[PDB]
RNA sequence: UUUUUU
RNA sequence: UUUUUU
RNA sequence: UUUUUU
């Protein structure tokens, strides 16, 4: 009897799940105009409550699969969503021409029926759907950080993609109320985030403007709320050709339960295949075992070692109960790393003139990264002070 | 269990993709006049929105394959676009004589139907189509740099090809509004850029004026947004006959994760075969793994070493967070390279008179490249100051 | 709960 | 995001 | 892009 196996119980799911959901699909002869009516109903602020996930699935099936519902069901999006517990009931209506005529006759859709009579539609192309999905992909990196972080990252990606000349969005899409409602409809829908992630990752070759925007934004969403995974696996568990060895600041007996617990949490997380970098955004099952408050010493030490290697990770906020250990591991790794690079410069040169040139280069390089780290720290302090002045103002 | 394989997940596409697109093809008895009507509809500023990609495919099939649609489907352009996820639905209309009569009866094409009634057509030859495609190939090098860089490179290629006597373009094609709209229609279309790249690379022998312009402009587009690939693979990972060895400025332990990560990104990029130099323009799948912000030390060091070897790479702009490391690696490589050429001049001579002549030659050659590098730096500084004075003026 | 850069 | 030359 | 002579 192993009594210590009781501390790992109640984490892993045991079976594939018998929970079944129901999202509707619209089968219409006028699918492009139906889809554009869903776009301008969402953009107008109409809370289209239980029909949101089915309407967003009709936009994504219409854009990616020409709304045929036959090669959609063969496709691995639907195989994944069928194993996740979704069921597609197809609301077939061949003579429908408006969004009101396809909503089923239930009593609780009556605020939506009253809301959509006053909704005016401007006639628009098929490409407004792909414009909407490429705009919705811009909220995907820094989605789990908040709404202000998502809206600022998405505004920065709008100006980056408009200097490229790839896209241009309308000016009433870029107001802060509308970017609040698009953050709201993206954070809650699993199917919208998953099919933006799937068509971002798995499209190889023929990219239009929208496919390239979605593929660029899914590429910046990799390990989004999982900075602890990236800092521990790069800087704490170094891999050699001989094998994985620990770091000197984690190689004691106070830390070793967190290290052995973190390796079990990572081996749980890698059951998800190619969606393990997107685990915090898609809210997968191993997500509770990788928080900062489960590893209070491993996380602050790993961020201090990571900040000592790179300039930009001195902008990462932590809680007040992790700051001083982060600052201490930063100082210790600065001293250890200057000892190591002095030994390596003495190892790889050939003359005294060669080691004089390489010594002058690596001391100038270290002074460059230290001055950049202090610049990032000063603008982080001013950003926190400006946010606190806005919170005091509001 | 290799836990470090989780950091490479979510990058490579797993399957050939089940996303299918629909571009139309026009099958008409009067294909030359239909194609010239698409040329003067595009040149007039008519936003021919969803029919743009099919109209450009009809121009390219009419120019390259005589619009027969039977040897087009055997040809490897269509095999590549069929594996990319395109489907060609052929709008057969044997008695059509205008561009209005072949547009399908949909409600969202009605601004285009109203736009094309007022469009006047001048009757023109088959060679205005090849004139349009050779003009569209001139935006292909420096396409990913911007619109002003594309329009200035394309104006320079117009004057180069008119001193040759190969071509002459009409004077209303060379205004900046029209070159803005041809940059706009080339940046977004995958099929136009791909078939200009395919017929530029794979045409061996019988070139007319337009084929030679397209082949010259596709030859200058090789590694267009991939300067990091060219500078690292030339100057940082030197190949000997014995094998690949690193550079002394990247041979430490702070750099080795970026070097081993860059070799994985290059081995991803070389899955695309002969279209791997054109990966940033065609937006292929390995493109996110080769940015400057993923390798902040390898890229600035590699550009400094490259600038020390050649005069013209002192015109490359970088961000402000990479400039000083570029300047430092430039200084270190200047000192290391003068030590190496002094040793090689002592190795390859036979007398003292021979080494006196070779010493005087190589010191004059180094002074020539240093004065050229300072000239490039001064005109770069004045170009940036003039662009900032125009941005302040506008 | 997450916080940087890209 | 990309930035030079050809 | 090419630049001479024959």
């Amino acid at each position: 009897m192993d009594l210590h196996s009781l501390l790992e119980l109640g984490t892993k799911p045991t079976a594939p799940h018998v929970r079944n959901k129901k999202v509707i699909l619209f089968d219409t002869n006028h699918q492009v105009s139906i889809c554009n009516q869903i776009i301008d109903a969402i953009n107008s602020g109409i809370d289209l409550g239980d029909l949101l996930e089915g309407g967003l699935l009709t936009l994504c099936v219409e854009h990616y699969y020409n709304s045929d519902k036959d090669k959609f069901n063969t496709s691995p999006i639907a195989k994944y969503l069928r194993d996740a517990g979704y069921e597609f009931d197809v609301i077939k209506n061949a003579d429908a021409t408006r969004f009101l005529d396809v909503i089923p006759n239930e009593p609780h859709y009556s605020p939506l029926i009253l809301a959509l009579k006053t909704l005016e539609s401007t006639e628009s192309q098929r490409g407004r759907i792909g414009l909407f999905l490429s705009f919705c992909s811009l909220f995907l990196p820094k989605l789990v950080v908040g709404d202000r972080a998502s809206i600022e990252k998405a505004l920065r990606q709008v100006t980056v993609h408009q200097e490229q000349g790839i896209v241009t969005y309308p000016n009433h899409w870029l107001t802060t109320g509308h970017m609040k409602v698009i953050f709201g409809i993206l954070r809650s829908s699993f199917i919208l985030k998953f099919v933006l992630i799937y068509q971002g990752v798995n499209l190889v070759t023929g990219h239009d403007a929208y496919d390239s925007i979605i593929s660029n934004s899914v590429g910046q969403t990799r390990f989004s709320g999982l900075l602890i995974v990236k800092t521990v696996l790069e800087f704490i568990l170094q891999k050699t050709d001989s094998g994985v060895t620990l770091h000197p600041l984690v190689r004691t007996s106070k830390v070793k339960n967190e290290v052995a617990s973190f390796k079990q949490a990572l081996s749980n997380l890698a059951r998800h295949g190619e969606y393990a970098p997107f685990a915090r955004v898609l809210n997968l099952s191993g997500i509770n075992n990788l928080e900062h408050g489960l590893y209070p010493q491993l996380s602050a030490i790993a961020l201090g070692v990571a900040t000592a290697h790179g300039s930009t990770l001195a902008g990462v906020n932590v809680g007040e109960q992790y700051q001083q250990l982060r600052e201490a591991a930063y100082d210790a790794e600065v001293k250890l790393q200057r000892r190591h690079e002095h030994q390596e410069i003495q190892a790889i040169a050939e003359d005294d003139e060669e080691r004089k040139i390489l010594e002058q280069f690596h001391l100038q390089k270290t002074e460059i990264t230290h001055s950049q780290t202090l610049a990032v720290l000063s603008q982080k302090r001013e950003k926190l002070a400006r946010l606190a002045a806005e919170i005091e103002n509001n």
